[PDB]
């Protein structure tokens, strides 16, 4: 049933979620992974099907920016990042994860399932500014609005993408700097939190949701504590002209690096 599996999806954590897919089945969806390995490589926009998605509503019942995606893979998968995920529960840049096994349709499937990542992630943001072509940006349009850069009226402007013919669209862009600033910062909480743990792992973008969290723990082996590595040179190397599109650090020129405290003099 998609009732019982939505009522253990929620678990303790008292959210009220809407399935997004349909009937305990995954939902397939266009995202842009980064992703490299014996027979693919490359940023580019694939398909995943692995993830059974809900979206958590407020009182009212309005629709927020918060999803609990419910991967499912083979057990021993399951049980490796498990494993990964208790070494660094203690972190805060990590999203809180959930494993239980449910009865799909006679056999116990192993769900790990993570809690109120949002909809893009960080991959979404780079692929959708590095590879923009005006007639297809909706997640570009997406991600303005619901992280409030501009108010969805704007997009009815003739050229709102133009640089040259509009320049007020780097306003729009740099209202995302701190949501990228933040981002960076809980990149290098997680990777204290791999260096102190021993654990060697790539960071990809796609997997960071855009408030910060790191959430995918597939191919992460560990060493011996203290001495693990993050590799994260294609993390910030992608990542690198969207922190000036979105002007990510002019946080850092204010006092103490607190946008509402005046300019450092
Ligand atoms: C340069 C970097 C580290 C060099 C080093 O000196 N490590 C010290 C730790 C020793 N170890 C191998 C254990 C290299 C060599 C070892 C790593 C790759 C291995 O395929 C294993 C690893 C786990 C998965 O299963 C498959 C992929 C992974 C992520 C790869 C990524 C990357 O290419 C690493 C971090
Ligand atoms: N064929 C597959 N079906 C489902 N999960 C897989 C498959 N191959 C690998 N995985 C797992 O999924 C991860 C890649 O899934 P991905 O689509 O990136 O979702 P996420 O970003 O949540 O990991 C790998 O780390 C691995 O653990
Ligand atoms: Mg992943």
């Amino acid at each position: 049933d998609a009732q019982s599996f939505l009522n253990r999806v929620c678990g303790v954590s008292a959210a009220r979620l809407t399935p997004c897919g349909t009937g305990t089945s995954t939902d397939v969806v266009y995202r842009a992974f980064d992703i490299y390995n014996d027979k693919v490589a490359g940023f580019a926009k694939f398909l995943k099907t692995n993830c059974c998605r809900f979206q958590e509503k407020d009182e009212d019942d309005n629709l927020i920016d918060s999803y609990f995606v419910v991967k499912r893979h083979t057990f021993s998968n399951y049980q490796h990042e498990e494993t990964i995920y208790n070494l660094l529960k203690d972190c805060p840049a990590v999203a809180k994860h959930d494993f239980f096994k449910f009865r799909i349709d006679g056999d116990m499937v192993p769900h790990i399932s993570r809690q109120r990542l949002t909809k893009y992630t960080m991959a979404d943001l780079v692929y959708a500014l590095r590879h923009f072509d005006e007639g297809n940006c909706d997640t570009l349009k997406e991600i303005l609005v619901t992280y409030n850069c501009c108010d969805d009226d704007y997009f009815n402007k003739k050229d709102w993408y133009d640089f040259v013919e509009n320049p007020d669209i780097l306003r729009v862009y740099a209202n995302l700097g701190e949501r990228v600033r933040q981002a960076l910062l809980k990149t290098v909480q997680f990777c204290d939190a791999m260096r102190n743990a021993g654990i060697v792992g790539v960071l990809t973008l796609d997997n960071q949701d855009l408030n910060g969290n790191w959430y995918d723990f597939g191919d992460f082996i560990q060493t011996t504590p203290g001495s693990g590595v993050p590799v994260v040179d294609s993390y910030y190397s992608l990542l690198m002209p969207i922190l000036t599109l979105t002007r990510a650090l002019t946080a850092e020129s204010h006092v103490d690096t607190d946008l509402t405290k005046p300019y450092i003099k």
